[PDB]
């Protein structure tokens, strides 16, 4: 088998990109230039959430709070985080050491592999075609469990720089506190008791943080790829950052929106984990990244998945009546993804 990274095409002084990267006719009249699109300010906007008062001692203000968050939830699925008590300076570190291991030659960068052939999915790689069409998306990527911390296969972390560890371990340990934050309010949301998500999709025990760095080179016919297929998280929450270069689009309504760069903030995302078990209420939005020409851009996503095989995922019982039969049939966290599989294969 041949191995070949994005990031080498992206400097093999190709003009134009490889078949595999190319769209199909359909799916490209939706692309358009990323950077006119983030211009734009037309049309329904991802909102932006203020987590400040999410634990505010003040009653009316905190509802007020977790109200806004729940409607954004229902609606959109996906929101702009700010003032979600994640350290300015931390994030900073975390997208620093992150374009620091990115900055190492395809060639070091190899010495960190993953090998899906035997089941390591950790480490440095890129997605394999694995369906009829071939289809490639211009991406490379680094992938590794983040939590809990007895679950983590330290050795497989990037030694370069030399704090990716400490600041990465560091951020994972605030975002699952602001994970229990999050699935709270979104648990009175739904008129459940506050504790009740987060112990659906495995608590503080089973609940697991997978990091996945995402590298998107420089393209040379932009317009023609996806840096990420259209597609919906299967996780319960997905907490994002980025290097402020645009990207990621929500299909909304029916149109492709352009999320806006929003300084501090931290992207969510509600997963098909808490929209199955919410029987549709809360929304896991379709959503797909755009390259350019211009910059390289980088994200940070840490998906917060219940365990694979332990959990039968459904609808809540509270969620499901004669008048609002379940949206979902039963399955487990590992059966749904082959099954969203097993429909994109067919
Ligand atoms: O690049 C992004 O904004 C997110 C990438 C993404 O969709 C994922 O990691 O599932």
């Amino acid at each position: 088998v041949a191995v070949e990274r994005v990031e080498s095409l992206a400097k093999s002084g190709i003009i134009s990109i490889p078949k595999e990267y190319i769209r199909p006719k359909e799916e490209l009249e939706s692309i358009n230039d990323v950077f006119l699109e983030e211009k734009k300010e037309d049309g329904p906007q991802v909102p932006t959430i203020d987590l400040k008062n999410i634990e505010s001692d003040d009653e009316k203000i905190r509802e007020n709070c977790i109200e806004e968050l729940k409607k954004a939830s229902l609606d959109w699925g996906v929101m702009h985080l700010i003032n979600h008590g994640i350290p300015a300076d931390l994030m900073e570190r975390v997208k620093k050491a992150g374009e620091e291991f990115f900055s190492l030659s395809v060639e070091e960068k190899e010495k960190y592999a993953n090998d899906q052939a035997t089941g390591k999915i950790q480490g440095y790689g890129s997605k394999l075609a694995n369906n009829a069409s071939g289809q490639l998306e211009w991406e490379d990527y680094f992938f590794h469990l983040a939590y809990p911390e007895e679950k983590r296969d330290l050795s497989i972390w990037p030694k370069t720089p030399s704090d990716y560890i400490e600041a990465t371990s560091e951020y994972a340990k605030c975002l699952r506190l602001l994970a229990t934050k999050v699935f709270k309010a979104l648990s009175v949301g739904l008129g459940l008791e506050p504790d009740r998500l987060e112990k659906e999709v495995g608590g503080l025990e089973e609940l697991l943080l997978q990091m996945k760095i995402n590298y998107y080179p420089k393209c040379p016919q932009p317009e023609l790829a996806l840096g990420v297929e259209a597609h919906t998280d299967v996780s319960a929450l997905t907490f994002i950052l980025h290097n402020m270069v645009p990207g990621l689009q929500l299909f909304y309504e029916g149109k492709w929106v352009t999320a806006k760069c929003v300084p501090d903030s931290i992207v969510m995302h509600i997963g098909d984990t808490l929209e199955i078990l919410s029987n549709g209420k809360y929304k896991s939005i379709l959503h797909r990244g755009l390259v350019n020409k211009e910059k390289v851009r980088i994200s940070w996503a840490v998906f917060c998945e219940p365990p694979k095989d332990k959990i039968v995922l459904k609808p809540l019982p509270e969620m499901v009546s004669v008048e609002s039969p379940a949206k979902f049939p039963p399955r487990t966290f590992a059966q749904h993804i082959e099954h969203k599989l097993f429909g994109k294969e067919q």
